[PDB]
């Protein structure tokens, strides 16, 4: 990979913080994202969830990534995924709606679900179309992607275009091979600390609840799925779980392992070539099913 990976690596390898300390934290490190000027925030009140639209110059304003965050359902806002929202907004040319989703353990599961697809169903009512409409989250929000789809079929809600799992977080109890092979080279996911927020997210409840994990939960005519997936990830096999049950539900399933790269290595595409390139792939898979 890229040099520029070392450098990434290091910033992670610097670090049993409570859930303020680890919200705080990452409130901190997005700080040092510069937002861009030409990027257009605007706050909205998204039928009951805080949400912020992201608009660049080459926004579609017709097309719209419902943007689900990473943070192990427990931290991670609006604010620590602006980044990420404004390079897939230029990439796939359209509008970013980022949700506020209620947090873990204030608010467990099913809290996250309920916000997600309020915001979908908000987006619909406010004239959104379905075929110019994605769903798109990083490890937990891609978890929350896969739970939404699902949850918007089961309720005969119409599904959008397509979907996009960046390092998706789908199996609560890190049995994946990967959990223990990957070890030794992930900076960031670790079985412990996972299992901290499955444990905050479940509040008790089974941690194979469909909703909550859903390699457990029925794919069956979900729309087109991007999958990208790092190979020095604890979380390889979650991707590739998830791969193997859309793809045996009959889901067009694009899975994209890019090798030598760290859990949601897109967060990082101000330094990191790959990162950016991961970014302006997912701009590619969208405008190809919304065409
Ligand atoms: O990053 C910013 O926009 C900013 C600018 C001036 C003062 C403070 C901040 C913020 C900030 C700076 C340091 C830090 O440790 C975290 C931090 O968090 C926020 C969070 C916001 O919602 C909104 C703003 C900030
Ligand atoms: O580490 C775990 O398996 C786990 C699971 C559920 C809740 C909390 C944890 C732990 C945990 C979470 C992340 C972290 O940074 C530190 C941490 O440490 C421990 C230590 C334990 O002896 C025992 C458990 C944990």
């Amino acid at each position: 990979a890229s040099e520029a990976l070392t450098m990434i690596v290091n910033l992670l390898r610097s670090q049993e913080p409570t859930v303020e300390q680890m919200r705080a934290g990452l409130e901190a490190m997005a700080q040092m994202s510069p937002l861009p000027a030409d990027v257009e925030l605007t706050t909205v009140d998204a039928g009951g969830v805080p949400g912020a639209w992201v608009r660049v110059p080459e926004s579609d304003p017709d097309r719209v990534v419902l943007y689900l965050h990473g943070g192990g359902y427990v931290i991670g806002s609006i604010r620590t995924h602006r980044d990420l929202a404004q390079r897939i907004a230029r990439a796939a040319r359209c509008r970013v709606l980022l949700i506020d989703y209620r947090l873990a353990p204030e608010h467990p599961h099913p809290a996250a679900v309920e916000d997600s697809t309020r915001a979908y169903r908000w987006l619909l009512e406010t004239g959104s179309d379905p075929k110019r409409m994605a769903i798109a989250g990083d490890s937990a929000g891609g978890g929350l992607t896969v739970a939404t789809l699902v949850a918007l079929r089961d309720a005969g809600v119409p599904l959008p275009a397509a979907a996009v799992c960046l390092s998706p977080w789908v199996d609560l109890e890190g049995i994946g091979e990967s959990m223990t092979t990957k070890a030794a080279v992930d900076p960031m996911v670790q079985r412990e600390p996972l299992l901290r927020m499955a444990s905050m997210y479940l509040a008790g409840q089974d941690p194979r609840t469909p909703l909550a994990a859903p390699l457990y939960a029925d794919l069956r005519g979900l729309p087109p799925l991007l999958i990208q997936v790092g190979t020095a990830e604890t979380l390889l096999d979650d991707s590739v779980r998830l791969a193997e049950r859309a793809r045996a539900a009959g889901v067009q399933v694009t899975l994209e392992p890019w090798e030598d790269m760290i859990h949601v290595w897109q967060a990082f595409a101000a330094m990191l070539p790959e990162g950016q390139q991961a970014i302006e792939r997912i701009g590619e898979f969208l405008r190809q099913h919304w065409q």
